């Protein structure tokens, strides 16, 4: 099930098991081993009503996503990752 | 794996990978696609401990089930959804 | 794809969807029905970046594992569980 940073091989970001459909960008309830660099921005945002923040693996510093964070309490899920299938093994 | 909503059809409300067993409602740690009405309430909750939250499709609007919130910081998961099992598809 | 309190058999603590990998100790985003023993602390923690709080079965009180919580803000998971395994069916 694991899903491996591309460039180091040996670190996992995330898992299939966390794989959901919100409507190349795979979007999960949840990660590990990244690192969110900045602060949020809604510029261009992908999802409406979230701001994106950049993740980068804590091991090698690939830009592996976004974490995706809700701008609406009332929105479901409040935060996820959007990750660049390529930048995953498997 | 993916749980939709019924009535729109097209919208993933959760997935089987989210549930679990907290003790015609199903239980689960993250959902998706939900508009939360209101502020929580704990008055007639069916799980003790937690506050509800009216849970609908965000794209038809169709209740879904409910947000549950813990009141108390030690108790696990502070948070999850009752789906209604009726109101998703595949079963 | 559950795993249960091994000592009372029927509450369940997490399912093996919810297991992923930071690198005898089961590590899961979510885990449910345990209750948290006192406050967090980082004194010998096998996790650098995270401190540890005693968790035990809501029923029988039987140690399970810990919950672990970030250190700090930038770090994924915030927080996650890392669980005995032999104190679990399945
Ligand atoms: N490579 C660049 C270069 C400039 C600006 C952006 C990007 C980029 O990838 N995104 C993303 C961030 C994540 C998002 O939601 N929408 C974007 O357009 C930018 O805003
Ligand atoms: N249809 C009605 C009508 C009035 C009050 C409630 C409901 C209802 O479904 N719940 C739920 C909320 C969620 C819960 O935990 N327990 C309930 O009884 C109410 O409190
Ligand atoms: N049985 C004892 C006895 C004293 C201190 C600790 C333990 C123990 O199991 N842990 C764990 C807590 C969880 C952790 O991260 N590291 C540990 O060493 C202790 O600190
Ligand atoms: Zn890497
Ligand atoms: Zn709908
Ligand atoms: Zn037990």
């Amino acid at each position: 099930t694991s899903l491996c940073c591309k460039q180091c091989q040996e670190t996992e970001i995330t898992t299939k098991n966390e794989i959901f459909s919100l409507s190349e960008t795979l979007t999960v309830y949840k990660a590990s081993n990244l690192n969110l660099i900045g602060r949020p921005s809604t510029v261009h945002s992908w999802f409406p009503g979230y701001a994106w923040t950049i993740a980068q693996c804590k091991i090698c510093a690939s830009h592996i996503g976004w974490k995706f964070t809700a701008t609406k309490k009332d929105m479901s899920p409040q935060k996820f990752w959007g990750l660049t299938r390529s930048a995953l093994l498997p």
